[PDB]
């Protein structure tokens, strides 16, 4: 199964930049690297969730409608998988600061194309601490090379 990014850009709505990036990892779970910045702090602490739809050409990032949730789950909870697939915030924490950069495996996400909790072609949009979305990227094929014959470059 195949690695996602998803790239943040700034505009004249948000400053926020960087990347999410998710790979395969070893104990069947999803390895994530989290490098952002031009975080507005006092605002935050910042929730972020894979959305359900993509984000549109707008960069509207209301038109990724709710978060993630095929396995229906709750906001806050005791163990981390009792938190909605989606909800990379609550199970992880939230992203803090002006600057951020972490990495944590997720065993609820999937690389997966043929998998239900498949994440590939979905959004992240990053919240204010209130709640309002801030800034948001489409998550897409990392590598531009695949197949058993292929190699990436």
């Amino acid at each position: 199964s195949p690695s996602l990014i998803a790239k943040f850009e700034k505009t004249s709505k948000s400053n926020i930049e960087g990347t999410i990036k998710f790979t395969p990892a070893n104990n069947g779970t999803v390895s994530v690297s989290v490098d952002l910045k031009g975080l507005p702090s006092d605002i935050g602490p910042f929730p972020y969730h894979v959305h359900e739809k993509p984000v549109p050409a707008s960069k509207n990032c209301s038109a990724t409608e709710n978060h993630f949730n095929p396995y229906n789950g709750t906001v806050r909870a005791a163990t981390p998988a009792a938190h909605e697939v989606g909800d990379l915030a609550g199970k992880h924490g939230n992203i803090m600061g002006e600057s951020y950069k972490t990495e944590y495996d997720d065993s609820y996400i999937s690389l997966n194309e043929k998998s239900r909790s498949y994440i590939g072609g979905l959004s992240i949009v990053i919240h204010a601490n209130n709640g309002t979305r801030l800034n948001c990227a489409n998550i897409t094929l990392l590598d531009e090379g695949h197949g058993n014959a292929n190699t990436t470059m």
